[PDB]
Protein backbone atom coordinates (compact mmCIF):
# COMPACT_ATOMS: atom_id res chain seq x y z
CA UNK A 1 0.00 0.00 0.00
CA UNK A 2 1.36 3.48 0.52
CA UNK A 3 4.75 3.93 1.21
CA UNK A 4 4.34 -0.41 1.99
CA UNK A 5 6.49 -2.27 -0.72
CA UNK A 6 7.71 -5.83 -0.84
CA UNK A 7 11.48 -6.18 -1.54
CA UNK A 8 12.22 -4.87 -5.22
CA UNK A 9 12.73 -8.74 -7.33
CA UNK A 10 15.34 -7.11 -9.76
CA UNK A 11 13.50 -7.06 -13.35
CA UNK A 12 16.57 -5.20 -15.63
CA UNK A 13 17.90 -8.35 -16.93
CA UNK A 14 14.20 -9.26 -18.39
CA UNK A 15 14.41 -7.80 -21.22
CA UNK A 16 17.55 -9.51 -22.33
CA UNK A 17 16.24 -12.77 -20.88
CA UNK A 18 12.36 -12.75 -22.82
CA UNK A 19 14.76 -11.93 -26.27
CA UNK A 20 16.82 -14.89 -25.76
CA UNK A 21 13.64 -17.28 -25.03
CA UNK A 22 11.96 -15.89 -28.35
CA UNK A 23 15.11 -16.90 -30.18
CA UNK A 24 15.05 -20.31 -29.00
CA UNK A 25 11.01 -20.35 -30.21
CA UNK A 26 12.04 -18.68 -33.53
CA UNK A 27 15.08 -21.63 -34.21
CA UNK A 28 13.10 -24.67 -32.99
CA UNK A 29 12.39 -26.70 -36.04
CA UNK A 30 8.44 -26.79 -35.21
CA UNK A 31 8.06 -22.91 -35.31
CA UNK A 32 7.71 -22.93 -38.74
CA UNK A 33 3.43 -22.20 -38.55
CA UNK A 34 4.35 -19.43 -35.92
CA UNK A 35 7.13 -17.41 -37.69
CA UNK A 36 4.92 -15.33 -39.41
CA UNK A 37 1.62 -13.64 -39.55
CA UNK A 38 -1.03 -16.03 -40.76
CA UNK A 39 -2.25 -13.98 -44.24
CA UNK A 40 -5.97 -13.15 -43.48
CA UNK A 41 -6.20 -12.65 -47.28
CA UNK A 42 -5.43 -16.33 -47.70
CA UNK A 43 -6.82 -18.51 -45.15
CA UNK A 44 -10.76 -18.78 -45.08
CA UNK A 45 -12.35 -17.91 -42.04
CA UNK A 46 -9.15 -16.90 -39.54
CA UNK A 47 -10.07 -12.76 -40.03
CA UNK A 48 -13.12 -13.49 -38.43
CA UNK A 49 -12.41 -15.94 -35.74
CA UNK A 50 -9.13 -15.29 -34.63
CA UNK A 51 -10.14 -11.81 -32.89
CA UNK A 52 -6.18 -10.96 -31.78
CA UNK A 53 -4.21 -12.96 -34.24
CA UNK A 54 -0.25 -12.95 -33.18
CA UNK A 55 2.88 -14.74 -34.20
CA UNK A 56 6.73 -14.05 -33.23
CA UNK A 57 7.60 -12.16 -35.50
CA UNK A 58 5.26 -9.47 -34.48
CA UNK A 59 6.05 -10.46 -30.96
CA UNK A 60 10.01 -9.88 -31.52
CA UNK A 61 8.96 -6.27 -33.35
CA UNK A 62 6.51 -5.53 -29.81
CA UNK A 63 9.79 -6.58 -28.08
CA UNK A 64 12.54 -4.58 -29.65
CA UNK A 65 10.90 -1.51 -29.80
CA UNK A 66 9.72 -1.33 -26.30
CA UNK A 67 5.95 -2.64 -26.30
CA UNK A 68 6.14 -4.94 -22.96
CA UNK A 69 5.61 -3.41 -20.19
CA UNK A 70 6.46 -6.16 -18.25
CA UNK A 71 7.91 -10.07 -18.32
CA UNK A 72 4.17 -11.10 -17.81
CA UNK A 73 2.66 -8.92 -20.47
CA UNK A 74 5.39 -10.71 -23.03
CA UNK A 75 4.03 -14.05 -21.84
CA UNK A 76 0.66 -13.39 -22.31
CA UNK A 77 1.33 -13.00 -26.29
CA UNK A 78 3.20 -16.12 -26.28
CA UNK A 79 0.31 -18.19 -25.00
CA UNK A 80 -2.15 -15.94 -27.45
CA UNK A 81 0.00 -17.81 -30.53
CA UNK A 82 -0.78 -21.05 -28.96
CA UNK A 83 -4.46 -20.35 -28.20
CA UNK A 84 -5.33 -19.05 -31.52
CA UNK A 85 -3.36 -22.21 -32.40
CA UNK A 86 -5.57 -24.70 -30.69
CA UNK A 87 -8.61 -22.69 -31.48
CA UNK A 88 -7.94 -23.13 -35.27
CA UNK A 89 -6.46 -26.32 -35.86
CA UNK A 90 -7.26 -29.59 -35.05
CA UNK A 91 -5.21 -31.62 -32.61
CA UNK A 92 -4.33 -34.23 -34.89
CA UNK A 93 -2.69 -32.10 -37.61
CA UNK A 94 0.74 -31.23 -38.16
CA UNK A 95 -0.43 -27.13 -37.09
CA UNK A 96 -1.63 -28.52 -34.05
CA UNK A 97 0.80 -31.12 -33.02
CA UNK A 98 3.34 -28.07 -33.22
CA UNK A 99 1.60 -25.53 -31.08
CA UNK A 100 1.23 -27.57 -28.14
CA UNK A 101 5.23 -28.90 -28.81
CA UNK A 102 5.99 -25.00 -28.61
CA UNK A 103 3.69 -23.94 -25.70
CA UNK A 104 5.80 -27.17 -23.81
CA UNK A 105 9.12 -26.15 -24.82
CA UNK A 106 7.99 -22.39 -23.82
CA UNK A 107 6.57 -22.80 -20.46
CA UNK A 108 9.85 -24.92 -19.98
CA UNK A 109 11.91 -22.29 -20.12
CA UNK A 110 9.54 -19.80 -18.68
CA UNK A 111 9.75 -21.60 -15.85
CA UNK A 112 13.32 -22.28 -15.43
CA UNK A 113 14.33 -18.60 -16.27
CA UNK A 114 12.12 -16.84 -13.85
CA UNK A 115 10.36 -18.83 -11.46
Amino acid sequence: SMSVKKPKRDDSKDLALCSMILTEMETHEDAWPFLLPVNLKLVPGYKKVIKKPMDFSTIREKLSSGQYPNLETFALDVRLVFDNCETFNEDDSDIGRAGHNMRKYFEKKWTDTFK
